[PDB]
């Protein structure tokens, strides 16, 4: 339970935030300070009981406050969770109400504590790449299977985009739970659990763009029309 250096609520909110009655957002960060390799923002519409997930491309070309335009992934490296949150709020012009940061070990242990998570594997290409990645320690099979933590970790690490695999497994973890550092108390986290596990819909949205490589460093330049569309959708979802 770590607090952000920004106050009791997101500076982006114009009105007082009521955690238990308002729509809210959660930023999930996965780490191997370090760069963030999983960057998933989830917005929860309370009245509609819906969630929308968005993966921010790790190489997305964005302004990092205090550091200029750079890969999104570097925000956490330069200034930890606080700077990553600032970077997201500026990029999407929405509040990031909660943030959750997890490393490999926490992820694997969570999956194992849940007795694995269900994934429907569909690609021989992905299976072969994971075999290579893991020197054959992880051998997935096509079809619907329950993956242990080692297997799930390999699946979300291999480089369907990686961001999409991350969102897939994140939603699977939630489904299995029906059956690490953050900025809200465990009591509040647990208070949100019934809502989070009784959603009427779960959707994903995607930031599109193109490879931008001005001088031997790869960035992903965001399509600005799609970015504006995404911003409006998330702002509407949060009721801001
Ligand atoms: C699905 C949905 C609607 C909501 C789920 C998220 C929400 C809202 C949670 C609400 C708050 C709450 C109660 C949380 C309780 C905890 C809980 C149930 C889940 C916590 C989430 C969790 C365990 C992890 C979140 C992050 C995720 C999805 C995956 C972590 C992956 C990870 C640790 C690391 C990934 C690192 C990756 C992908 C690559 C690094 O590999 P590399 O550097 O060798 O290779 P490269 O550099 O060449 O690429």
């Amino acid at each position: 339970h770590v607090s952000l250096a920004r106050g009791e609520q997101s500076v982006k909110r114009i009105k007082e935030f009521d955690p238990g009655k308002d729509s809210f957002s959660v930023l999930l960060l996965g780490i191997d300070q370090a760069r963030s390799d999983a960057n998933v923002l989830v917005t929860f519409n309370r009245k509609e009981k819906t969630a929308k997930m968005l993966s921010i491309p790790r190489d997305a070309y964005v302004n990092i406050p205090g550091h200029g335009y750079d890969k999104f992934t570097h925000a956490h490296a330069y200034g930890g969770v606080d700077l990553t949150v600032k970077t997201v709020e500026e990029m999407l012009d929405i509040p990031v109400d909660y943030v959750v940061e997890s490393n490999f070990t926490a992820f694997e242990d969570v999956v194992n504590e849940l007795n694995g998570v269900k994934v429907t594997v569909k690609s021989d290409k992905v299976i072969q790449q994971i075999k290579k990645d893991t020197k054959g320690k992880v051998v997935l099979q096509k079809g619907t299977h329950t993956l242990d933590g080692e297997e799930a970790l390999a699946y979300v690490r291999t480089r369907l985009l990686r961001g999409q695999r991350q969102m897939e497994v994140l939603s699977a973890i939630i489904d299995k739970s029906k059956s690490l550092k953050m900025n809200l108390s465990l009591k509040d986290a647990i208070g949100l659990f019934p809502f989070i596990t009784s959603l009427k819909s779960v959707e994903s949205i995607q930031l599109t763009g193109y490879d931008y490589e001005p001088a031997g460093v790869y960035y992903f330049k965001l399509n600005q029309q799609k970015l504006q569309e995404v911003k409006k959708e998330l702002q509407n979802d949060l009721g801001v």
